[PDB]
DNA sequence: CTATGTAAACAAC
DNA sequence: GTTGTTTACATAG
């Protein structure tokens, strides 16, 4: 294992949580909620605030990678949707 | 040198 | 306390 949680990147496991919602996008929180749900390594860290370092990586990668893209979110109180190209 | 993971400064909310 | 962007640095290859 190249990780703790197995051989996946980040990028890798935000792509397939992105991929695995019907339309295609999630917000931060829901990225987090689909690692802390399907990654076996996450599940006894959904408990965590924003510094912990895994959540710290999650939004560091969706910044620096051009395939993560950004889109304004309706929803009053949550942050913006995240998708894939 | 590049990809990647980790840490943190910093802005804005 | 979160979301988001960024620099900085470490290491594997
Ligand atoms: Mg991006
Ligand atoms: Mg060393």
């Amino acid at each position: 294992r190249r990780n703790a949680w197995g051989n996946q990147s980040y990028a890798e496991l935000i792509s397939q949580a992105i991929e695995s919602a019907p339309e295609k996008r999630l917000t931060l929180a829901q990225i987090y909620e689909w690692m802390v749900r399907t990654v076996p390594y996450f599940k006894d860290k959904g408990d965590s605030n924003s510094s912990a370092g895994w959540k710290n990586s999650i939004r560091h990668n969706l910044s620096l990678h051009s395939k993560f893209i950004k889109v304004h979110n309706e929803a009053t109180g949550k942050s913006s949707w995240w998708m894939l190209n």
